DNA sequence: CCCCCCCCCCCCCCC
DNA sequence: GGGGGGGGGGGGGGG
C-alpha cells in the first residue's frame, strides 16, 4: 500500500481558487512551519480524503470550509483529492467535495457534494463508484487499513492524539472497535439463536418419533409403510441432533480463536511498547507501560458466554505496577500516546508502513526530544529497505530535527505556510 | 497579598517521610526540571492548599496521595503547608491533611483528615480556624482573591489549562462561576415580592379612596368626612412612593450588575486585545477578543436570572469567525495564556499572582521568542510597584534564554527524582 | 450554647 | 442523568 500525492483546494486556510499540492516521500515525509500555517489541515485531508470522517468539532457550521466571508463570495466549494497505490499494483483517485453556502439570511448551508473513486490504468481513467457510501468501505479495502486504524492509529487528529489516555470507557470504545468486538459477538449470539430454535425443534421431533414408532408396533397404513415413516422421523431427529452439536462446537471454535487472536495480538503490542518505551524515555520513574486487558464475563444459558473488555493503561517501576490514568505527567501522556500508536499500526497493519505524527514533542524535555528523534531515526533504517514505510511528520521543533538527521532519508521537505492573502501553500524544499 | 512557603508531603511522587519545601520570590519564581519530576505536582498543591480542590481525574482512587504500594505500607498520610501574607500585612499558614488506605478489601480509599488556618504573631501561632469547609472561604478572603479566580485563573491545572477555548457551554459554566450572579438575582426577587404585594394594597386603597371621595362629596359631619377622604388619599400616595422606591431600588441593582459585567469584559477584551498584538507571531489573526451574547430573555430559576453566551472570536480584516473548531494547536495555547492573564488583571487587579504551567506547548521559535519577551515587559513594568508574583514552570531552553530571568532573579527552583524516584526541590542561584 | 462525632445524606464529580 | 464515593452537613447528643 502507498498513498502518492495529496491535492488540497478551499479547506479551512487554503483558498477556494488554487489547489495546493503535496506528494508523499519514502520513507519520509517532513512537514514543517508555523503556527496556524495549515500544516494540521494536511492531514486533516487524508484522514477526510480515505475516510470521509471530518474533523470533530468541525462536522457541521462550515469550520473545515475555507469561509465564505475572506474570499468575497456566498459560495464556496472544498475539494481534497488523493492519489494512492493499493496492495497490488493499481493506481486509485479518490476525490471528496463539499460546499458552503452563506444564504441571503447569513444562514450557513454545508452540503456534502459528489465523490469519485476511479481507477488509472495506464494513466487512463474508469470509474469505480461515486457513491460515498461506498468510497469509505472501498479506500480502505485497497489501501489495506481498516477504518478504525485510519481513525484512531494512523490519521488520528492532533486534538485527539492522547485518546490512549484517556477515561476507560472512551479506551473500551476505541479498543472495541479495533477488535471488532460487536462483530464477533454477533456472531457467537447469531449461531446460538440457530441452536436454539434447532433445540425447539428436536423436542417436536422426538415426540413425533416416539409416535411412528408405537404405530409400528401396533400395525406390527401397513406394518412395510409405519416402518417407512418411523424411519423418515427417526433420520430427521438424528439428522437434528447432529446439526446442534455441530453449531455447539463451531460456536466454542469461533469463540476460541476469537479468544486467541485477542491474547496474541495483545501480548505483541505490549512487547513494542515495552520496546519503544525503554528505548525513549529517558526518565528513571518508570521502567516500562502495559496494556492491560481485564476480561468481564457473564454466563446464562439464556445469554450463553459474552465477553466484555475493560483496558488499562498500567506502568510498571520495580516490583509495582499503577495505572497511569490521572497519574502521569503532561510529557508521559505525549511519549505513551505515540508509542502506543506506533504499537498498534505495527501489530494491526503489520505491512503498511504509514502513520501519521503531528507535532510529536508535545510537552517533551530536552532528553526526550533527543531519545524520540533517535527512535525514529532508528524505526527508519530498520525498515528503510523494506520499502514499507511511508511516515509523516510534522513539526517546528528544530531541536527534534537536528537529531532526527533525517538528511540520510531525504532530499527535499515540505514547509507550509501562508502568502500575502493569508493563504496557505504548500512549498517542496531542498534538504539543504 | 503575597505566598511565601509551601510544602509538600506524601503527595504523588513526593515521599511520604520527608516533606519538600519551595519559596516565592518577587516578581518571578522559576521552576524547571524533566518530564514526570513534579512540577506540576507544586501547582496542584498550591491549589489544593488554597481552594481544597483536587486535580481533575485524582478525586478518586488517592491518585493524589503518594502511592502506598511504593513504600511498602498500607497507609500513607500526605500533608501539604502554605504561608502567605494577606492584603494587610497579616501572616497566616494553611495546613491540610489527606489519607489514602489500602483497605481490608483490597483496593485503596481515601479519606480527607483535620485541617487548620493558623495565624502568625511572630512567635505565636494561633488557630484561626480548623473547619475544613471554612478554610476555602478564609484563605480566599485573606489573599484578596475569589475562589473561582484561583481555581481556573490563578493555579489552573496543566491538564485544563484551554479550557477558555472549550466547548460554548463548558466556557459559559466558568465564565459564570467567574461572574457571581446568584447572590445578588435573588437580591432582586425578594424586593420583586415586597414590589408587588404593596401593589395589590395599592389596587385596595385606590378603591378606598374613591369611596371616601364621594362620601366627601355627599358630606358637602363633613369636616370629618374631608379627614378621612385626606386620610386614605395620603395612605394613597404614600404607597405610591413605597412602590416606587423598591422599583428603583431593584432596578439600581440590575444596573449595577448590567454594569459589573460591561465594565470587566471591557478591560478584559482591551488587555488581551494589547497582548495579541504585542505576542502572537503570525500574520493571520490581528487581535482575538471575546463576544458576549445575551439569552434575550432570562430564565426564572427562583429568580430572573440572564443567560449570557461567551464565544472566543479572531479578527482579520474585516472578518470575524470563532475560533472553536477553526484554530491551530499553538493558536489555542497561547490564546489562552493571554486569556489568563487579562482575568487576572481585571478580576484581582490588586494581587499580580499567576502560574503558568509548561507556557511554549505547541509554540513555534518565534512564538516562543515573543512570549518570552512579552512576559519580560510585564515584569518590567511591574516590578517597581511589588505586586507581581509570577510563578513559570518550563524546559524550554530557547524559552529561558528569551526570558533573560538573570534581570529578576537571584535564584531558580529545580525538581528532581532522587535514587529512591522521590521528588525533590533543588533551589539553584543565578549570577545577577 | 457550643461543638463534636458519626452516620448518613446529599453533592459534586465523573460518567 | 445516574451512580458512587466521599466530604460535609445535619442532627442529635455532650460538654
Ligand atoms: N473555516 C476556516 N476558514 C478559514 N480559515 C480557517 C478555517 N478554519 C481554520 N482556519 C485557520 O486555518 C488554520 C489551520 O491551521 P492548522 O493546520 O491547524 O495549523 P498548524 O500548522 O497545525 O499550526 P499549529 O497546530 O499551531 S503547529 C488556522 O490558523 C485557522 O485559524
Ligand atoms: N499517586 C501517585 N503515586 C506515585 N507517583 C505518582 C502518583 N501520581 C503521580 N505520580 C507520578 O508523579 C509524576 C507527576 O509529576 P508532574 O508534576 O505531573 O510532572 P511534570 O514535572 O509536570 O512533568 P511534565 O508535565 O511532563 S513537564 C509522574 O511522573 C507520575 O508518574
Ligand atoms: N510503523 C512502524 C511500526 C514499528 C515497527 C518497528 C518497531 S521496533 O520496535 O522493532 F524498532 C516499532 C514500530
Ligand atoms: N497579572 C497581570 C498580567 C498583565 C497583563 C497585561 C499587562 S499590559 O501592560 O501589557 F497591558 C500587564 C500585566
Ligand atoms: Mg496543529
Ligand atoms: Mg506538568
Amino acid at each position: 500500500s502507498k498513498i502518492e500525492k495529496l491535492s488540497i483546494l478551499g479547506v479551512r486556510s487554503f483558498g477556494p481558487h488554487h489547489p495546493e499540492t503535496i506528494a508523499f516521500n519514502t520513507p519520509l515525509t517532513l512537514i514543517v512551519g508555523y503556527n496556524g500555517s495549515g500544516k494540521t489541515t494536511v492531514i486533516e485531508c487524508l484522514k477526510y480524503a480515505t475516510t470521509g470522517e471530518l474533523p470533530p468539532n468541525s462536522t457541521r457550521n462550515g469550520a473545515f470550509i475555507h469561509d465564505p466571508d475572506l474570499v468575497g463570495e456566498k459560495e464556496v466549494r472544498a475539494q481534497v483529492k488523493l492519489s494512492f497505490r493499493s496492495t497490488i499494483g493499481e493506481s486509485y483517485v479518490v476525490t471528496r467535495n463539499i460546499q458552503l453556502l452563506v444564504q441571503r439570511n447569513n444562514k450557513r448551508t454545508q452540503k456534502t457534494l459528489e465523490g469519485s473513486l476511479l481507477l488509472r490504468n495506464n494513466g487512463e481513467r474508469t470509474v469505480i463508484s461515486t457513491r460515498v457510501a461506498e468510497l469509505d468501505k472501498l479506500v480502505s479495502e485497497k489501501l489495506g487499513v481498516p477504518p478504525a486504524i485510519l481513525d484512531a492509529v494512523i490519521f488520528c487528529h492532533q486534538d485527539d492524539s492522547l485518546w490512549p489516555m484517556s477515561e476507560p470507557a472512551a479506551l473500551k470504545k476505541r479498543f472495541d472497535e479495533i477488535f471488532e468486538a460487536q462483530k464477533y459477538t454477533k456472531v457467537i449470539e447469531n449461531i446460538r439463536l440457530l441452536k436454539k430454535k434447532k433445540g425447539d425443534e428436536l423436542k417436536i421431533l422426538k415426540e413425533r418419533e416416539v409416535q411412528d414408532k408405537a404405530n409400528k408396533e401396533r400395525a406390527e397404513l401397513d406394518l412395510k409403510d409405519a416402518k417407512a415413516k418411523y424411519k423418515e422421523t427417526h433420520i430427521k431427529v438424528e439428522t437434528t441432533k447432529a446439526a446442534i452439536e455441530d453449531l455447539g462446537r463451531g460456536m466454542a471454535a469461533v469463540d476460541h480463536a476469537i479468544m486467541q487472536y485477542h491474547s496474541k495480538m495483545m501480548e505483541q503490542i505490549n512487547r513494542t511498547i515495552a520496546e519503544l518505551w525503554q528505548s525513549t524515555y529517558q526518565g528513571t520513574d518508570i521502567d516500562t507501560i502495559q496494556i492491560r486487558s481485564d476480561v468481564e464475563s457473564t454466563t446464562s444459558s439464556d445469554s450463553g458466554t459474552r465477553r466484555n473488555y475493560n483496558y488499562r493503561v498500567s506502568m510498571v517501576k520495580g516490583d509495582t505496577e499503577m495505572d497511569m490514568r490521572g497519574r502521569c505527567s503532561a510529557g508521559q501522556k505525549v511519549l505513551a500516546s505515540i508509542i502506543i500508536r506506533l504499537a498498534l499500526a505495527e501489530s494491526f497493519c503489520a505491512n503498511c508502513g504509514l502513520i501519521a505524527l503531528d507535532q510529536p514533542t508535545t510537552n517533551l524535555d530536552s532528553d526526550n526530544i533527543r531519545s524520540l528523534a533517535e527512535s525514529l531515526h532508528g524505526i527508519i533504517k530498520a525498515r528503510q529497505a523494506q520499502g514499507n514505510l511511508q511516515l509523516i511528520v510534522i513539526t517546528h521543533d528544530e531541536e527534534f530535527l537536528k537529531y532526527m538527521q533525517c538528511s540520510d532519508f531525504c532530499d527535499d521537505f515540505y514547509r507550509v505556510k501562508r502568502d500575502e492573502k493569508q493563504n496557505s501553500v504548500i512549498v517542496r524544499e531542498s534538504i539543504t
